[PDB]
């Protein structure tokens, strides 16, 4: 398949990304608590449902939530201010809460079943969100870094296999703050560092210029 792109909602961020986040890729956004990673996830879950002329892929979404941070009412707001019907947008987001890191890993295998079901339809899965990818692994493997890295490596490999095999954009969030971080090392296809700037602006930089945007009723925008 050709590489598809999903607009982030921000022209600035899209330019930094060469058009948007890519299918057949894992995009990892990392930064401190409150930097806006989950807002970017919510925005992408709407944008992907637009036609390509507006920066989407007419795609369906699968969302794995590890922190109970998915907000359907926020999806509705973004959809309504992106000219889409909010009920339709929500009907095309499959949502699951991961109870722990082992359940999170099983949910990726389950996602493949729905991906296959939708593959030949007019609304194939085009976006798989894992928010937060690292939170359960970090809390469960305190004092056991070597074992944590083994499990994370397999999880990321599963996500790669889905991105490439089914032409999906995988978008993952990772909280990194004071003294923290192996990030995801070199595993993601693309690492985006997100931070707060003056006056509520958000600033993004590729790790391995900078885009600037705001969180609004449209999700994010310049
Ligand atoms: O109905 C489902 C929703 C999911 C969401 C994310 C990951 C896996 C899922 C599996 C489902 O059957």
């Amino acid at each position: 398949a050709t590489i598809g792109r999903i607009s982030t909602g921000s022209k600035s961020l899209d330019k930094l990304l060469g058009g948007g986040i890519e299918t057949q890729a894992i995009t990892e956004v990392f930064g401190e608590f409150g930097s806006g990673k989950t807002q970017l996830a919510h925005t992408l879950a709407v944008m992907v449902q637009l036609p390509p002329e507006e920066g989407g892929l007419n795609g369906s979404v699968m969302w794995i939530d590890t922190e109970n941070t998915f907000r359907p009412e926020r999806i509705r707001e973004i959809a309504q201010n992106r000219g889409l019907d909010p009920d339709e947008v929500l009907k095309h987001i499959a949502y699951a809460r991961a109870f722990n890191s082992n359940h999170q890993m099983l949910l990726v295998q389950q996602a493949e079943d729905m991906i296959k079901e939708l593959l030949n339809t007019d609304r194939p899965v085009k976006l798989l969100i894992v928010d937060s990818l690292t939170s359960h692994f970090r809390s469960e493997y305190i004092g056991a870094l070597a074992e944590r890295q083994q499990k994370l490596a397999k999880h990321l490999a599963d996500l790669h296999r889905l991105a490439n095999l089914y032409d999906i954009a995988v978008f993952v969030t990772n909280q990194v703050q004071a003294n923290g971080g192996h990030i995801l090392a070199h595993s993601a296809t693309l690492r985006v560092y997100l931070r707060k700037g003056k006056g509520g602006k958000r600033i993004a930089r590729l790790i391995d210029g900078e885009a600037v945007f705001s969180i609004t009723e449209k999700g994010i925008e310049d």
